[PDB]
Parts: C-alpha cells; structure tokens; sequence
C-alpha cells in the first residue's frame, strides 16, 4: 500500500467534507473507505477531544512542526495500536482546518508531509509486523 495516498486521500475527504479547499489533494480502495469510516467513528466516540484540539492548537507558520511532534509523541508515548494511528489520522485533519482557519493553508501541504513521514518511518515498523494495512481492514472494514 502507499502511504503517501492514504494520507492524501484522507485530508482531501475531511476538508471537502467541511468546505475546505485542499488544492494539491484534488483527485487499495477498500483501505481509504475502512479508514473513512474508522476516523467518522473515531470523531463522534470523541468529539469533546476534538472540540478541545481545535480550540487549543493556536497555530503559527513557525509553531506547527513543533505542535504536531508534540501532540503525537503523547498519542505514541504508551504503545501503538490501530486506535491510536486512527486519532493520529483525525489530529493530522484537525491540524489541517485549524490551519485555514488562520489564513494559513500552506501549512496543509506540511501537515501531509509530517504525516507520510510520520508512517513512513515512526510508525511503519509496528505497522508491518501488525499485519499492514490488511489487517486493519480485516479488524475494521
Ligand atoms: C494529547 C492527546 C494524546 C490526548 C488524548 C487524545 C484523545 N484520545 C486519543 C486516544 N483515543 C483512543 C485510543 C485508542 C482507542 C482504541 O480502542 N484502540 S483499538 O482498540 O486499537 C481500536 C478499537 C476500535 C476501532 N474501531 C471501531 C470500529 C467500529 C465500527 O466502525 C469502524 C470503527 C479501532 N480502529 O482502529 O478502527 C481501533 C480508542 O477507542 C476507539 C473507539 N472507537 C474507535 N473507532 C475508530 C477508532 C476508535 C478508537 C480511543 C482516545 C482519545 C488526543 C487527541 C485529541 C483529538 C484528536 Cl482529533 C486526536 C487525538 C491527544
């Protein structure tokens, strides 16, 4: 699978969802749904932490990269689990629309890279010897 896409394809459905303009995420399947539906679920189990993430990120060009390793590195801190990689998918959104929010939407283009990067050499170890991103559909789908 690439994670590139999946990171992709997911920021693109949850700004289009909420009126957010995503330029460069204008557009194996069956992972983007599971994962679609997995991070809606995640969202309506916890929309208090979602409420509180918007309202406390308080954003800066300068800031973000800082903000996003600070907050995932408390998501990771006790163990990986899929449950986990899913609230790093829903953070790395929140990110994204706090970021438009502040006239800031370049930063959706980092936000993307930190997370492609983030599976791609943090997480991608525990992902692989879990099964990939089959089992988490076997799980989840
Ligand atoms: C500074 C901070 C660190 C502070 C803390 C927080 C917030 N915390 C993060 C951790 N959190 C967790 C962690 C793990 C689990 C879990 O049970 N793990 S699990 O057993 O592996 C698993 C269990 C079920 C499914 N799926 C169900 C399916 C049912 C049928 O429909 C499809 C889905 C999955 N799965 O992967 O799909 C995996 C979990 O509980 C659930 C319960 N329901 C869930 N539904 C989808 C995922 C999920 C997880 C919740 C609670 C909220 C911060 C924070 C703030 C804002 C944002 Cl925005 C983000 C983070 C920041």
């Amino acid at each position: 699978y690439d994670n590139r896409e999946i990171v992709m394809k997911y920021i693109h459905y949850k700004l289009s969802q909420r009126g957010y303009e995503w330029d460069a995420g204008d557009d194996s399947e069956v992972v983007h749904l599971t994962l679609r539906q997995a991070a809606d679920d995640f969202s309506r189990r916890y929309r208090r932490d979602f409420a509180e993430m918007s309202s406390q990120l308080h954003l800066t060009p300068f800031t973000a990269r800082g903000r996003f390793a600070t907050v995932v590195e408390e998501l990771f801190r006790d163990g990986v689990n899929w449950g986990r990689i899913v609230a790093f998918f829903e953070f790395g959104g929140v990110m994204c629309v706090e970021s438009v929010n502040r006239e800031m939407s370049p930063l959706v283009d980092n936000i993307a890279l930190w997370m492609t990067e983030y599976l791609n050499r943090h997480l991608h170890t525990w992902i692989q010897d879990n099964g990939g991103w089959d089992a988490f559909v076997e799980l989840y789908g």
